[PDB]
């Protein structure tokens, strides 16, 4: 990564091993869990693109998956090559060149090159453009790795409502739709899907109730 | 979180792997166990919203209690909203903004921002009235997710006192209520539930007794 | 390894028994699974030769593979001479010697000289030139440690064609081939030997489908 030194200027140093090993036992032990894209967001901390390509490049297992992303990755890359033309005639010797997708990609760029961009005034968030593309392919890899719908969620007949409460909001923190909608998916599937005992309960606290009044009012049940 | 550096000012450092994992490995052990909220208190010294967001994103499971967690937070939000209206007039360009419930939970600020609030002088600790939030959202959790209520425990026929007694101010540890009250749990309902062989030597030890004695008075029953 | 010190220079520190460690136990678990290959570079970030060979002695076991490795070192410093012959005349007093495969190796090199060598002006990368080596010799090995070839992988009459991908681009993760030949074999060969179940299912997607609408086209079956 590219860190500040205690004399005040932007230096690289290396990554540490239990930081790899960490990223490496997340990995095994949270699989495609949404919990993995906020640890990967700290543990990327000022982190450059070759970095990036370490960590994606030294995953064992999902490979489908990790195809998924490369191929994210490229599409991501493609469509930054696109929106952002090469620009006009011979570059300037007083000046750097302007990245591509594959510089980004950390692919056609060197480290020192890496180092130019980011510490250079202004300096160019190569990092963060590789990193919403990163994002992006992990919420494609969780939505498909999703093994069931909210639809499909419901309250069993002698199950209580605490526990399929918590399954609710698990399954919708795997739904990525606007607030609006998922407010709508609170006020009603929730209901619909509890069961006779607790449904009719809940029909008794009538609208304008809160998740601790819900909770404790089905608690019998 | 933002810490004081040797050179005797305040700076943003961030937070390690094994604190992040430990956090981690605390909730996946004790759950909603009251230990939690120290646990939590002393890994959230010196912490941003920022870093209060990204242990609550991190979670895995539970996703009832984090969705009822997530309520409160607005709640207590929409509440410091209410409380505190914004100012009179335009902004000063000499002065920074006053935060609103959503800067606090740390959704409508920047880091910087962030940064800019903490170390400024005076200095806003809005850490702290996020903290609130967050152990009264925990207190709201500890108590529904409680399974037994203190009228239940009584001890049983052979069971000895002592491991009565332990049950007893477990779920004692579990109640919120004013002390005054506490104390008239203890020297009323633990004698009531004790059995009649043990309750036969308390009542001999009559009032002004302590642990110590009550403890080595029903040690061969 | 030669790091950069606070000062601003490139001086030589010693390697961690940690790191050390976590180069044996690497070995030890994923013996030779493709892993080993990023694992190991980011481990011989900033290394030297002399730290490589200390790498490769300190191996137990596997030990065809580490004569494997020895005799493509050889070869690959065999050829170092070959292709650069030594220099006109007598060596300058003003100036350092080129360096030989054995040198690059290591064996006829001291640590000084291989700091000499990296961190004079202009610097001459015998660490990544070794490297080369290392991964060339990790393709030969990782190559022929595969136990199965491409053509054998095909779907069972039950088994999920879940399970069957995840074993396509494992097998696929240990093929070397040009990208153009690896997407010929991922239209062809996937679909031939999947069953015919399945296979029916597949022709009906036609041709332009992405693997997410396969997978869940597949799914019942």
């Amino acid at each position: 990564p590219i860190v500040q030194n205690l004399q005040g200027q932007m230096v690289h140093q290396a990554i540490s091993p239990r930081t790899l090993n960490a990223w490496v036992k997340v990995v095994e032990e949270k699989a495609f869990s949404p919990e993995v894209i906020p640890m990967f967001s700290a543990l990327s901390e000022g982190a450059t693109p070759q970095d990036l390509n370490t960590m994606l490049n030294t995953v064992g297992g999902h490979q489908a998956a990790m195809q998924m992303l490369k191929e994210t990755i490229n599409e991501e890359a493609a469509e930054w090559d696109r929106l952002h033309p090469v620009h006009a005639g011979p570059i300037a010797p007083g000046q750097m060149r302007e990245p591509r997708g594959s510089d980004i990609a950390g692919t056609t760029s060197t480290l020192q090159e890496q180092i130019g961009w980011m510490t250079h005034n202004p300096p160019i968030p190569v990092g963060e453009i590789y990193k919403r593309w990163i994002i992006l392919g992990l919420n494609k890899i969780v939505r498909m790795y999703s093994p069931t719908s909210i639809l499909d969620i419901r309250q069993g007949p002698k199950e209580p409502f605490r526990d399929y409460v918590d399954r609710f909001y698990k399954t919708l923190r795997a739904e990525q739709a606007s607030q609006e909608v998922k407010n709508w998916m609170t006020e009603t599937l929730l209901v619909q899907n509890a069961n006779p005992d607790c449904k009719t309960i809940l029909k008794a606290l009538g609208p304008g109730a809160t998740l601790e009044e819900m909770m404790t009012a089905c608690q019998g049940v």
